[PDB]
């Protein structure tokens, strides 16, 4: 259990090699407006996505990065969001868990 694919499709996105500890921790569990729970895991590097719209700061639950969604590029299937106009890392991906799959390389 090394990559991470889409869970609907089977495409490649990420990497637990990748996992990134944003504020101490790679997994941050948040609510967005519509009261939907998500546990949001952090990468640095992702990919087989497509990063829908513009950015946009409003409701990020990173303080000072502003964000895209984030689909798988294959399936469309909503994979999380792509965070960008920060500082170290100036972007990074929020990946819903539950959304991925798990496997060997
Ligand atoms: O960091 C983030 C990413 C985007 C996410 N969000 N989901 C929404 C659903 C409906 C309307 C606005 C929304 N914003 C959020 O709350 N925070
Ligand atoms: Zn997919």
């Amino acid at each position: 259990a090394s990559i991470f694919r889409c869970r609907q499709c089977g495409q490649t996105i990420s990497r637990r090699d990748w996992l990134l500890p944003m504020g101490g921790d790679h997994e941050h569990v948040v609510f967005n407006p519509a009261g939907m729970i998500f546990r949001v895991w952090c990468f640095s590097l992702a990919q087989g996505l497509r990063l829908i719209g513009a950015p946009s700061g409003e409701f990020s639950w990173f303080k000072g990065y502003d964000w895209t969604i984030a689909l798988c590029g294959q399936c469309g299937s909503h994979l999380g969001w792509h965070y960008e106009g920060g500082s170290q890392p100036q972007t990074f991906f929020g990946l819903i868990k539950d959304r991925l799959a798990e496997g060997p390389a």
